[PDB]
């Protein structure tokens, strides 16, 4: 079952490629060529390019979650966990796992005008991410760490916005100042949203 | 010189197509087929697909500027002009000229990992937009409408971030609540950044 290793090789290379070229740059044939494999050998892991595209998206999300959310679980729900998650996500955006930055953020713009199975998977991922942030904001109000009338969705909007702007600045401008601005924007989100 | 009209037809259809498919979905052959023209007839306006791609980006930016910035010039520089520009840009994002939303925002994610002439043009456009916002923030401090130690680049970061998040929410989620959140995020940007 060194298949599991081969699968990881495929998905790993696909995430790298897709982070700069887009998910639609991902075909069975492209990956066979990149890894000096037969198309047959790729096809036994992933039947269609859409399956490969979705599995690559999922893999990248798993790697992100392991770097960003899992380390934060050593903190209690609420502001403690939220601050940890946000510090980790900023870190991940300023030093991405993939050469083209955050694949989740890029897939968002690539697929929002592309109705179908891949876009539905992008929506699913973004939904889980937003919920992880929202749960800790909600917990923080519940625990009295934020005021009773605090607007959870406003703060969430602004926190996600900071991430999107950080990724754009890093990828387009190589602007390393954006991270400190994202950090400040996240604190400001917590102060009256 | 009904060529000028033909050019507008080409660029118009190209902006529509690119807003959902990306700028890399733009070829001479695609547009010839879309408009029932010869490739020859397209090629006399735009020699290469990169020229066509850049001209389409520019056209879309011109249309945006005419809807968003020009109407705001009836206001004095500073907060008056800034609020008008931001209200217009929010309006444009909730009711876009193109079916796939803001082309400038999409090109940003499409081309940041694609070094070359198109990406350089995307950078140029985004630079002009950021400067239009920055000039009015700077004017507002200069006029004493914002406090003396107000951080112009923080506010700018957060204002641009709100636009990026609004476009993502509109395009992916059809979430019409995002506009009111963008509006609130822009006011909050002006309050201590
Ligand atoms: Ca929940
Ligand atoms: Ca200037």
């Amino acid at each position: 079952a060194e298949a599991q290793a081969t699968r990881g090789r495929i998905l790993g290379r696909a995430a790298e490629i897709a982070s700069e070229e887009g998910l639609d740059g991902i075909t069975i044939g492209r990956l066979a060529e990149e890894l000096e494999m037969s198309k047959s050998g790729v096809h036994k892991h992933f039947g269609t390019k859409e399956t490969l595209q979705i599995s690559t998206l999922d893999k990248a999300f798993v790697d992100f979650w392991h770097r960003v959310v899992e380390p934060a679980l050593a903190e209690p729900p609420g502001l403690r966990r939220l601050r940890a998650v946000c510090a980790n996500s900023v870190g991940y955006l300023e030093e991405p796992l993939l050469p083209g930055g955050c694949l989740l953020t890029a897939a968002l713009s690539e697929y929002d005008g592309r109705p179908g199975r891949v876009r539905d998977a992008v929506a699913e991922v973004w939904s889980r991410w937003r919920e992880q942030l929202r749960a800790d904001l909600t917990a923080a109000v519940d625990k009295g760490e934020l005021p009773a009338g605090f607007d959870v969705e406003q703060a969430l909007f602004e926190i996600v916005a900071a991430g999107l702007a950080l990724n754009a600045a890093m990828q387009l401008q190589h602007d390393r100042t954006a991270a400190d601005r994202a950090r400040r924007a996240i604190e400001r989100a917590l102060a009256q949203s």
